[PDB]
């Protein structure tokens, strides 16, 4: 019953962070919010430049090999442990292999109460927000913004494109079951 | 005719700094952008703890001292000789003081070719991506959405309520004078 | 024998940040940094204003409530669970409770392979520092430079007062056991 | 006699950023900071993809063409009519050129009394401090750590290799005649 975590997916500058900012405001408890943006600011430097690390194409393009996997998949068990041990988290995460990434994610988060949450917005709106953020590669936003929902189910659905964060947040927060 | 500098003024999270990376992707040449933000993260720390420095309240509020201004206003005819030697400069700022404000930017510009913009935004719903913006004094939004536009001119208005950063920097790029 | 975490134990701006950076550098394999700065950048926003939260003093106090207590160590638990899944770990933090800070830590690794690394700095020069680095509150660095290190035992101990980061790095990497 | 504006000249990560906030924190009037980082920050991102803009090799080297010069004169000319206006500025650039970047600052500078500041570190060192700050490129402060002094005089010299950015400021700070 009660919601242990929140699992938002969704393509670059949908608005995720916002989002989940506006939740751990609005939401009465405290909600943990990790994400890939944590994760890589977390992993060494140098994963950006491996082999099997992460790479951000000029283009707006990401390849991910097993080196980053490994990591990932040690830090998603820990984050669920963090949940299971007590802690409310939210997660962030642009699922790139669709339904592939989602199956990944249900297999560390066991019988766990999620509430996934999906945030759509159209691809060229979010490209102009990618414009605006200022400094984002030109490219991922637009990549990004249909394939990563592909066969993903959500329990709640969001569109940011005539929605501000916070109301997307109040209706997110009104399927977390305290 | 030709357009040599670019003036924003609006409120807190009415969305003017993304405007201005929209407007420096857009434009042709290249345009220099300074602010609010800038100048104060070009002053002293201190500044933000002194006597006639800046203070910003915990709701929201703002006060700005004799020390501070002083300092602004050597810097803002800075940035018109900028302009005067050939730099196309975009200036971001929130004009507290309404018409004064802009009479005190009047004072520094001259003859020099200015294009006034004025960037409005639902009062409420700046203080929904204030706090979006995760980290903000939460007030600031709400207490400058209209107050700051109070007498003030402009050539060209445009209002993020619905309308996203690139859509109004279309707008404004299209009274820029090449 | 193998390590599966570093924690690393020092006063604000002793330099830990940056040895961590450089050992994740050194380091053939990739390490996960997590640390003070993380963990309060992922709690709510709202933590830093609240009852049993997190207050920062003007001064460079610091108080921790039952609220930021009870969501730390569901964190703790879920780095060592990243650990024990594999993920090698290294974590920076302030021990501002001494002796009783390190047990707590003890408390949540269990028998788990950990490098306990103490990092000193002249209180002075950390204070110098944290002024160099612009934006620190005044007072912490001088207020954490020894305390965080009474009955505190460590296997490795490094002190930046004339050492580099890289240097100490190169130090502390020398007593991981691959 | 009274000194207007302080030029700071040093490789990347000699330590410049951290002695100019130290500067700001001892001189007793308000010092506002402008360099290199503030100024590639006010340019079009773009820029550092043009033509003629800037360009940052993937082994720390640095190219800049003419698009890039243009602005910088202007905005040179700009921050010394600050400083004519009375505004007290530190600048903290990096003299690739020299002698000749040294000439050219002089050509915008004219007769305004300015304090010329060195700032040098041990190659080997400063490349460590690069890797500590975690996200910098690797090798441009082994590059720029001994070229960019050639030929180029100063009024006062500081070497940051044993010296704290404070210590440093301390000189400084006695070069500045009120
Ligand atoms: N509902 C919205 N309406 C308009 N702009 C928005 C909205 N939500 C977010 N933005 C803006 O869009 C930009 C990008 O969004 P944001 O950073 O939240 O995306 P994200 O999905 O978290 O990105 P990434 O996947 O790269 O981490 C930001 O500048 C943000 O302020
Ligand atoms: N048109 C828009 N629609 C939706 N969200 C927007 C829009 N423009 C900006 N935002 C978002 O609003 C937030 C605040 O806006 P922004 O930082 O641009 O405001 P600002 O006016 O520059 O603020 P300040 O005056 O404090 O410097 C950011 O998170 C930004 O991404
Ligand atoms: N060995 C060193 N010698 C000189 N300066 C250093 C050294 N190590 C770090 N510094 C500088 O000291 C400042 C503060 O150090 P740093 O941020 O690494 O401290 P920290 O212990 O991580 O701080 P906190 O506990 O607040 O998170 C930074 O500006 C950093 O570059
Ligand atoms: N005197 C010092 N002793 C030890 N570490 C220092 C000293 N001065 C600065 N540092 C550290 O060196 C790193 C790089 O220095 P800093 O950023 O000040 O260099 P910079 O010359 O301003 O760089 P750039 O030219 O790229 O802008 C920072 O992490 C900083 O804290
Ligand atoms: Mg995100
Ligand atoms: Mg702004
Ligand atoms: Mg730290
Ligand atoms: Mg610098």
């Amino acid at each position: 019953m009660t919601t242990r975590m929140i699992i938002l997916n969704g393509g670059s500058s949908a608005g995720k962070s916002g989002i989940v900012r506006c939740l751990q405001s609005v939401l009465p408890e405290p909600w943990l919010a990790f994400g890939v943006d944590s994760l890589i600011e977390a992993m060494p430097l140098k994963m950006q430049s491996a082999e099997g690390g992460i790479e951000f194409d000029a283009d707006g393009g990401v390849s991910i090999g097993p080196e980053f996997r490994a990591l990932e998949g040690a830090w998603a068990e820990g984050v669920v442990a963090m949940a299971r041990a007590g802690a409310r988290i939210i997660i962030d995460d642009v699922f790139l292999g669709g339904a592939a990434a989602q199956e990944r994610w249900r297999s560390f988060v066991g019988d766990l109460d999620v509430l996934w949450v999906g945030v759509r917005c159209d691809g060229a709106v979010a490209e102009g927000r990618e414009t605006a953020r200022g400094d984002r590669v030109a490219g991922m936003a637009a990549k990004q913004a249909y394939v990563v929902h592909e066969g993903v189910e959500y329990d709640v659905e969001v569109d940011t494109t005539h929605k501000e964060s916070i109301e997307c947040a109040w209706a997110i927060a009104a399927h977390v079951v305290p």
